[PDB]
């Protein structure tokens, strides 16, 4: 049974980052990854390309050439998780063994829990930023809207990055202001929750765009059928139960029904409800001392974003290397998060904030308003942060940065 003192499963933002962290501490030769996909992305990115703003090719890279040097890249899938005797079975039919597992699956998206999808995506008219096979045609579709009803909807599961949902619908009407076909579509939000926005300071902004450019948010709807063929989509009425509704679109972006994959749910590492149980401070597993998880596949109580997993590598990176000396980890995980919300092709509300979902903003201005640096920043500086910064171990969130703005505004206060 072949053995790793550190087995980091996925290979997406949590996993590399934590396999290039892990790295330094215990030797290249001493990690490894289990990773099915050949294909690596920035997921963020995704928005953008929904909106034409930037290119799907510019969001990818072949998982090879994010590899850690000197680590080793199980190319496989997780089947089984064997805790109680610290070992991992594999799509390979291969068991590996560890001294110290992390856990980073990410989110799974169900789109098969709307019918009739995936098999409405192969008509026109329809697509989703969620996934690599239709975020291309949520363009194709804003591009081709002639008139009618552009309808963008919010799931009742767990999401992963919540704004992204909201964010194409801003990018279209702003498109349908921008090459004259405001006055043809209605722009409709249907929602699963009963806010635009978890946090009071970003929400109140987000509701003066809706109010501003006369856009339609029903809150408590789910969509539940879409007749693709038809472009019909039919919404449940989660606030009186058994109300349902058809309406036609010209424009459907489907956010998808989201769960913990597959492996986890049943898993013996997961709690009630499938997620990866891990302390709320330290990133450890309630159960297994020697088991950590990281990301989307947690349960840790914050938004599953990629700025939470920025902010989540550098605290799992202290906690292993304590727990490592024998010691009780100290620094506490302030379940920091952010969401850039892109409101119009050149300005972003970024939002952060922690547990409390009270705001924690990095930057000395107000960032409820709409900013074109802000914007700037998301679009022509995050993506080279990622590449080079995060999945080498080198960005653990904007704390530092957050304290030395402050320093500066107690120079001039
Ligand atoms: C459209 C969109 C826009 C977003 N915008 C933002 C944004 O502006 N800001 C932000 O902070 N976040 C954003 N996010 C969220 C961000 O992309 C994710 O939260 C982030 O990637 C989480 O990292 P992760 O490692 O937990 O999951 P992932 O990065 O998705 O990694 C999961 C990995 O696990 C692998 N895997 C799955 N099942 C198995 C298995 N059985 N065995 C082995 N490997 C497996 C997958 O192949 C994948 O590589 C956005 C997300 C989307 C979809
Ligand atoms: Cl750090």
């Amino acid at each position: 049974m072949n053995h790793y003192e550190v087995l980091v499963l996925g290979g997406g933002s949590g996993g590399i980052t934590m396999a290039a962290r892990m790295k330094r501490k215990v030797g290249a030769e001493n990690v490894a990854i289990v990773e099915p996909s050949e294909r690596h992305f920035y997921q963020p990115i995704w928005t953008l390309v929904g909106a034409g703003a930037k290119q799907l090719s510019s969001s990818g890279r072949p998982t090879a050439s994010v590899i850690p040097s000197g680590v080793e890249w199980i190319k496989a899938r997780v089947t089984e998780l064997n805790p109680d005797k610290n070992c991992i079975h594999t799509d390979d039919d291969e068991k590996i063994s560890y001294r110290y597992l992390i856990i980073a699956l990410g989110i799974q998206l169900d789109y098969e829990k709307i019918k009739g999808l995936p098999e409405g995506f192969a008509h026109p008219k329809i697509g989703s930023n969620y996934s690599v096979k239709t975020v291309e045609k949520t363009w194709k579709a804003l591009q081709d809207f002639k008139e009618g009803n552009a309808i963008f909807t919010f799931p009742n599961t767990p999401v992963k990055c919540a704004g992204a949902p909201q964010k194409i619908m801003y990018l279209s009407e702003a498109y349908f202001r921008k090459t004259g076909k405001r006055s043809k579509a209605n722009i409709i939000f249907n929602t699963s929750l009963g806010a635009i926005f978890g946090v009071k300071k970003y929400a109140d902004a987000l509701q003066e765009i809706i109010q501003e450019r006369n856009l339609t948010v029903n809150y408590k709807k789910n969509l539940i059928e879409v007749r693709a063929d038809k472009q019909e989509a039919v919404f449940e009425n989660l606030d009186k139960p058994g109300e349902t509704q058809v309406i036609s679109y010209e424009m459907l972006h489907v956010t998808p029904p989201m769960s913990p994959p597959d492996v986890l749910k049943t898993s013996p590492v997961a709690d009630a409800a499938g997620w990866v149980d891990v302390d709320k401070e330290t990133l450890q597993h309630r159960r297994y001392p020697n088991v950590f998880g990281i990301g989307d596949c947690t349960n840790l109580p914050t938004s599953k974003t990629a700025a939470a997993v920025a902010a989540q590598s550098g605290i799992l990176d202290r906690t292993i290397s304590v727990i490592m000396k024998n010691q009780t980890p100290t620094k506490k995980y302030d379940g920091y998060t952010s969401c850039p919300l892109v409101t119009g092709y050149n300005r972003v509300i970024l939002a952060e904030f922690d547990y409390k979902a009270e705001p924690l903003e990095t930057f000395p201005f107000d960032q409820s308003k709409e900013r074109l640096s802000m914007y700037l920043m998301k679009a022509d500086l995050m993506p080279f942060l990622y590449w080079n910064m995060m999945l080498r171990g080198y960005w653990g969130g904007p704390a530092f940065l957050r304290k030395l703005f402050h320093l500066g505004m107690s120079l001039e206060h």
